[PDB]
C-alpha cells in the first residue's frame, strides 16, 4: 500500500549522459549509439541568445569545436548536423551503455521522468507532466540544458523531452528528440508567455482511483453526473474537458474499484465546488494531476 | 528555477538488486561485494509470520535453500548468517557493479531515496523521510521487501533503509543495513501501532527558504519570534521542537535569503495559526516537511 510520485529508475539514462562544450557554453548531451544529441543553443554566446541565426552561427563551427566528454574521457566528433532545435554530433565510438530506445513525442497530460544533469553528471530524478500549455514545471539551474525526459517499457527507454529553456515565469520549455519544441516556444531570449495552465482532469480522476485503492475514501459521495454536466464544471474550474477516450482509459480503474467513471466525476465535481475543507487525499491538500491512468495501474500492480 | 521532490539517480543501486527466494517466499536482496543482504523473514511461511522464532526457523535452512538470482544468472551461496533482522548470504562472486558504499543509521527527519523493486527488478524511485515516529510513508506492494533507501555523496552510496513490513495503518517499517529496526517495530505480524506523526519543523523551514529562493514569497510576514515562543506554537500543532542545532543548520539558507531563521519561524507560526487561505507554496497546499536543509542547498546549487 501507499502511493508516491515515482520516477522510473534512471540507470539506463545515466549511462547516456555526456558533457557538450562549444566555446564557453557547457551543457548536457544524450549519447545513443554513435550520436550525441544536445540543444543547438550550445553554439550561442548569452549575447547570441537575444536573436540567434542558428544556420549562420553554425557555419562558424567545425566538428573539433564541439567538445564531448563521457565521464573523464573525450569523444571524437566526426560529423555534426542541426535537426530543428537539436544538434546531432556523430562520434567515432558507439555508446557501449546504449539501452534499447525510441524517440516519442508525447501529448499534454502525459507524465515522464527527468534526469536533471549538470556537466554531463546526474544530480537527481523527478516525475512531471507535459502541461496542457506545453510547459513543464521542473527543477533546472544553469547548465541543466540537454537533461532529458523519458518513460521506460520493461527494457526500452522512450525519450520524449530535452530541456532547452526557462520562461521569465520560471516554467520550462523543451523539445522532443527530433528538436521540435513542445508548444509555440522558440530557443530565443524573448518575451514568451505560457497559456492557461489547466488541470489534467483524466489524471486527477486516476489519482482519486489510486486514493480509493489505498483506502483514502472520505470524498466518495452519493452522486453521479454526465460527461456534458461534468464538463460545464470542468470549464468553470480551468480543468481540461473529459472525453469518452479518457472515460475508456479509466475503465480498468473503474472495474478494480467498482466506482463508475461518471460517479468519480461527480465526486470530483463536489471537491471542486466544496473544496477539501482542510482534509487531505493521499497526503495532498490539492487535487494531483501528474499521475496518468497508466501510472496508477503500474504503481498499484508493481510493474518492473 | 523550480523546486521538485527529487530522488538520487538510482543507477548505482539498480546494479545491486537481486532476487532472493527461500522455499515459496521471493523478495529483494542487496548485493555488495560478495554478500547479499535481505530481510530475515524470507525464511517465513505467511503462517510462520504470526510468531516466528527466527533462530529455530534458520536451523532448518542450508546455503542451497537460498536461491539468489542477479538478472537471469544464479549466484552460488557459500555461507549465511543472521545479523539482527537481516540475513547476510555470502556468495562466491563479488558484485562487479558494487559502488563505493557505507551503511548509515539515519535520524528521524532525514530524507532518502527508495528504489522500489519486485523480484530483484527496479520498478521506481521516490524520495521520503524517516518520520519522527520511525515509520516511512512509502509505496510498497507484496514482493517489495528488501527494497532499499539510500543517499549519495558524489560516488559513495550511503544505504540507510531496507524495507521489511507494512503496519495495519499502511505505513512502512524497516531496518538499517545491520538489521536494526527503526523505532520499536518487530518483523512479526502483530498489532504494532505507530506513535504521533509530528511534522519535521526544520524541514518545513528549509522548504519555506526554497520557496523564497524560487520567488514564492506571499507568506513572508512583518513578525519575528523566539525559539521558546515558536516551540509553544509547534507543540500545539504537532510540530517537532526546533533546537539551536536546527537554527545553525538553516544558517546558509538564512544567509542566502537574508531572512533570519527566527523571522522565518514567525512566518511559519502565522501559516500554522491562519492556514494557507486557499493559496499554495511551491505547488503545495500544505507545508512540506520531506526536504532537509541539505536537500534544499543541494537542489538550489545543482550538486551532482
Ligand atoms: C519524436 C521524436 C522521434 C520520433 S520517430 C518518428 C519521426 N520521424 C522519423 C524520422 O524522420 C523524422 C520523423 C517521433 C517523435
Ligand atoms: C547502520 C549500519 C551500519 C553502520 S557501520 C557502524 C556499525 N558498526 C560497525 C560494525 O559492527 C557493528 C557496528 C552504522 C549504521
Amino acid at each position: 500500500s501507499g502511493f508516491r510520485k515515482m520516477a522510473f529508475p534512471s540507470g539506463k539514462v545515466e549511462g547516456c549522459m555526456v558533457q557538450v562544450t562549444c566555446g564557453t557554453t557547457t551543457l548536457n548531451g544524450l549519447w545513443l549509439d554513435d550520436v550525441v544529441y544536445c540543444p543547438r543553443h550550445v553554439i550561442c554566446t548569452s549575447e547570441d541568445m537575444l536573436n540567434p541565426n542558428y544556420e549562420d552561427l553554425l557555419i562558424r563551427k567545425s566538428n573539433h569545436n564541439f567538445l564531448v566528454q563521457a565521464g573523464n574521457v573525450q569523444l571524437r566528433v566526426i560529423g555534426h548536423s542541426m535537426q530543428n532545435c537539436v544538434l546531432k554530433l556523430k562520434v567515432d565510438t558507439a555508446n557501449p551503455k546504449t539501452p534499447k530506445y525510441k524517440f516519442v513525442r508525447i501529448q499534454p497530460g502525459q507524465t515522464f521522468s527527468v534526469l536533471a544533469c549538470y556537466n554531463g553528471s546526474p544530480s537527481g530524478v523527478y516525475q512531471c507532466a507535459m502541461r496542457p500549455n506545453f510547459t513543464i514545471k521542473g527543477s533546472f539551474l544553469n547548465g541543466s540544458c540537454g537533461s532529458v525526459g523519458f518513460n521506460i517499457d520493461y527494457d526500452c527507454v522512450s525519450f520524449c523531452y530535452m530541456h532547452h529553456m526557462e520562461l521569465p515565469t520560471g516554467v520550462h520549455a523543451g523539445t522532443d528528440l527530433e528538436g521540435n519544441f513542445y508548444g509555440p516556444f522558440v530557443d530565443r531570449q524573448t518575451a514568451q508567455a505560457a497559456g492557461t495552465d489547466t488541470t489534467i482532469t483524466v489524471n486527477v480522476l486516476a489519482w482519486l482511483y489510486a486514493a480509493v485503492i489505498n483506502g483514502d475514501r472520505w470524498f466518495l459521495n452519493r452522486f453521479t453526473t454526465t460527461l456534458n454536466d461534468f464538463n460545464l464544471v470542468a470549464m468553470k474550474y480551468n480543468y481540461e474537458p473529459l472525453t469518452q477516450d479518457h472515460v475508456d482509459i479509466l475503465g480498468p480503474l473503474s472495474a478494480q474499484t467498482g466506482i463508475a467513471v461518471l460517479d468519480m466525476c461527480a465526486s470530483l465535481k463536489e471537491l471542486l465546488q466544496n473544496g477539501m475543507n482542510g482534509r487531505t487525499i493521499l497526503g495532498s491538500a490539492l487535487l494531483e494531476d501528474e499521475f496518468t491512468p497508466f501510472d496508477v495501474v503500474r504503481q498499484c500492480s508493481g510493474v518492473t
